[PDB]
């Protein structure tokens, strides 16, 4: 858990403008969130990031906790193997509003995150899930007690997730 050069927002948010899979590299965090969807399919985004650099030892593993155990549901997680990028894999389903589910299932998926003391984290439901980036922040900081180091792959996003929090 040697996170460097991040803001602190309170005093258990804090944010960097950073991708989080070189986060992962360079931190060894004992636990990171992946932005997953219902049936674990890593195919683009955060979560297909996340998975190639495992070498697709992460969609290997997904695949069988989905014949076992069946689908998340939206607003869920289920705990993984981090592989070499953490100790542990969280997979949260944030809600994706670009396909009708509602955005009030966004303060349940922050909600799994106080399950672990420290996490490194990306910005549920922003990107193509078409959450506000701006709202996503707000609930993060409103929901989640432990502590949570956000990483925002956009520079441009960042400055503007930073100054609408110091408003
Ligand atoms: C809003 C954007 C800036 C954000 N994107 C990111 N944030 C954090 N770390 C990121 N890594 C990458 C990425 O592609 N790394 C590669 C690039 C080469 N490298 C070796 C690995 C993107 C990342 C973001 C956050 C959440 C969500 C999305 C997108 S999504 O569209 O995938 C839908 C789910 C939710």
């Amino acid at each position: 858990n040697s996170f460097s050069g991040y803001l602190k927002l309170t005093d258990n948010v804090y944010i960097k403008n950073a991708d989080i899979v070189e986060e992962a590299k360079k931190v060894k965090p004992t636990v990171v969130v992946n932005a997953a969807n219902v049936y674990l399919k890593h195919g683009g985004g955060v979560a297909g990031a996340l998975n190639k650099a495992t070498n697709n030892a992460m969609q290997v593993e997904s695949d069988d906790y989905i014949a076992t155990n069946g689908p998340l549901k939206v607003g869920g997680s289920c705990v993984l193997s981090g592989h070499n990028l953490a100790k542990h894999c969280l997979h949260v389903v944030g809600p994706n509003v670009n396909k009708g589910e509602d955005i009030q299932l966004l303060k349940s998926a922050y909600e799994n995150f106080n399950q672990h003391e420290v996490l490194l984290a990306p910005l549920l439901s922003a990107g193509i899930f078409g959450a506000d980036p701006i709202h996503s922040l707000r609930v993060c900081v409103d929901t989640v007690r432990t502590n949570v180091y956000l990483a925002v792959f956009d520079k441009n996003l960042y400055d503007k997730l930073v100054s609408s929090f110091l408003e």
